[PDB]
């Protein structure tokens, strides 16, 4: 089984790239991450900052999860993201996803120690 701190890696991060330059990027990113296995992942968001600037968050200002929870952190500073999300076309296993790019703060849940990133929350 995958641990909390890797599927968050494989799920949210893409630092290979500054920012989403395409409206493939979803459609590419969501199947190379196997998002779409065996059903299309309704949301997710990607992260275009180093790993090490996004385990940073987890030290930085400490908010309210969405679910009550105390352990989530947001970034001081806005990050590059792409957020993907099924449009009505999309009708698995031919999954598609509209590309959105944008630069905010990034809400995240972290846990363990390292006191990493294990959940991604929201962005603002």
């Amino acid at each position: 089984k995958e641990t909390a701190a890797a599927k968050f890696e494989r799920q949210h991060m893409d630092s290979s790239t500054s920012a989403a330059s395409s409206s493939n990027y979803c459609n590419q990113m969501m199947k190379s991450r196997n998002l779409t296995k065996d059903r299309c992942k309704p949301v997710n968001t990607f992260v275009h900052e180093s790993l090490a600037d996004v385990q940073a968050v987890c030290s930085q200002k400490n908010v309210a999860c969405k679910n009550g929870q105390t352990n989530c952190y947001q970034s001081y500073s806005t990050m590059s993201i792409t957020d993907c999300r099924e449009t009505g076309s999309s009708k698995y296993p031919n999954c598609a996803y509209k590309t959105t790019q944008a630069n905010k703060h990034i809400i995240v849940a972290c846990e363990g120690n390292p006191y990493v990133p294990v959940h991604w929350d929201a962005s603002v």
